[PDB]
């Protein structure tokens, strides 16, 4: 029942403020701009657990790195903030962010042996109260891209490694959100409802753990949580904000049995409108700023907390069309180029996050 960003700082992880300053801060010579870059590095973002070798490695020192501080009297209590994102096929309905494991090469044994060792670390380190963010966009894609030969594939695996992830890590010191798209993909009045029934669904059938809180929304996207008119590209959807989604959502989730709170990614949603020309350019998106810092003061009862979980300045795909991960949606007169690969440090993304900042740093 407690809300799990109640009672505890967020660690802002070194991976970040090591990308900032080691990648960032030297290619920025302009004083304000280097200041501000400072000061993001420290906001606390997720960090990914995006390649298996991420599990003993990076996960592992986040959580001594906590385990230390708090020892020494941290107060309040520092928490981690983790995603789980190495579903085999993943990302089902786009090149961009195309993983290392794949079904027809043992990549559903993989990944069972990924989540029990994500377990087993997080046993170890059940001192350190954990957050996760599971898988985003595997359950959407479920939901609207059953039309991709890649996501028909992967449903029965998603929905089985779902279920699998959600009662292997439900422990007595962790909090689970699972990926529930945004309110311009579940949020149209067309799929909403069935989004509803697949979450409430999985939740049942995974004996509704204690440990799942709820739904985490915006990842990796550019949703206003609360604007006064729908912007442009949102039309005709009348769920144009995050709040809105949440209001028509959680209801349909509470009837269906899974009375699911939220928390909301606001990392790149500071400028509103976007410079996306249409709602469903997804990738590297011009016209976008670092938004509200992760707070649990939401003012909202079904939201736990805003949150960053994309971290701003990280590609969300590469722009070059020879490569074998270019996504036309990274390709678009909309999207920032020339883009490296996704997850790779992308400046002058992060420059544009910094001036469009709202609030500024
Ligand atoms: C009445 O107007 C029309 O209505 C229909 C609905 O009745 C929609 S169809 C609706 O369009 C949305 C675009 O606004 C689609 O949402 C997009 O889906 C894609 C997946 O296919 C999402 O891409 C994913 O984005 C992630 C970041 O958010 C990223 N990590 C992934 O790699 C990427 O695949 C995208 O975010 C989302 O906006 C929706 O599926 C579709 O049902 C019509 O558009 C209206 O004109
Ligand atoms: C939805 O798209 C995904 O977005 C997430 C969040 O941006 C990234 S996770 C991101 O991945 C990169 C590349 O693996 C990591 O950067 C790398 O860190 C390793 C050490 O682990 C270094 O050796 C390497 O130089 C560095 O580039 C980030 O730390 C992660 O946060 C995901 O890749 C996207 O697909
Ligand atoms: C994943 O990493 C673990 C160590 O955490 C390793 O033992 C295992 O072999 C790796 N999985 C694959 C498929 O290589």
């Amino acid at each position: 029942n407690g809300n799990p960003f109640e009672g505890v700082q967020l660690w802002a992880n070194n991976y970040y403020r090591s990308e900032v300053h080691t990648l960032a801060i030297p290619q920025i010579t302009d004083p304000a701009l280097r200041a501000a870059a400072s000061a993001v590095a420290e906001v606390p973002s997720f960090q990914w657990l995006d390649r298996n070798v991420t599990v003993d490695t990076l996960l592992v020192q986040t959580l001594s790195e906590i385990r230390e501080a708090n020892q020494a009297g941290a107060n309040p209590q520092y928490a981690a903030q983790i995603v789980v994102y190495d579903l085999p096929d993943r990302d089902c309905a786009a090149a961009a962010s195309n993983g290392e494991w794949a079904i027809a090469n043992n990549g559903v044994n993989n990944y069972k042996a990924y989540i029990n060792r994500i377990r087993e670390i997080l046993i170890s380190f059940s001192d350190v109260r954990t957050i996760l963010v599971i898988e985003p966009d595997s359950l959407a894609n479920m939901v609207t891209n059953m039309n991709v030969p890649k996501c028909s594939g992967a449903a029965s695996t998603y929905r089985e490694l779902t279920i699998y992830a959600l009662k292997q890590l439900d422990l007595p010191h962790v909090a689970m959100y699972m990926d529930a798209g945004h309110a311009g993909w579940l949020g149209w009045p067309a799929n909403i409802q069935p989004a509803a029934e697949l979450f409430a669904k999985i939740y049942e059938d995974a004996g509704k753990p204690r440990a799942v809180r709820g739904l985490a929304t915006n990842v990796a996207n550019y949703n206003a949580w609360s604007v006064s008119s729908p912007p442009p590209y949102t039309s005709p959807n009348p769920n144009y904000d995050e709040k809105h989604y949440i209001e028509a959502f959680r209801p349909l989730l509470e009837a269906r049995g899974f009375p699911a709170q939220f928390i909301v990614d606001q990392g790149r949603s500071g400028k509103q409108p976007t410079g996306q020309k249409e709602w469903g350019h997804w990738c590297n998106a011009i016209g976008t700023g670092f938004g509200m810092r992760p707070t649990a003061n939401t003012g909202h009862q079904y939201v736990d907390a805003f949150v960053w979980v994309k971290p701003g300045g990280e590609c969300d795909g590469t722009s070059d069309t020879t490569a074998a991960r270019y996504d036309y949606h990274c390709g678009l007169e909309d999207a920032l180029k020339p883009a490296p690969e996704a997850g790779q440090w992308f400046n002058e993304y992060f420059i544009q996050l910094l001036r469009n900042a709202n609030p500024p740093f």
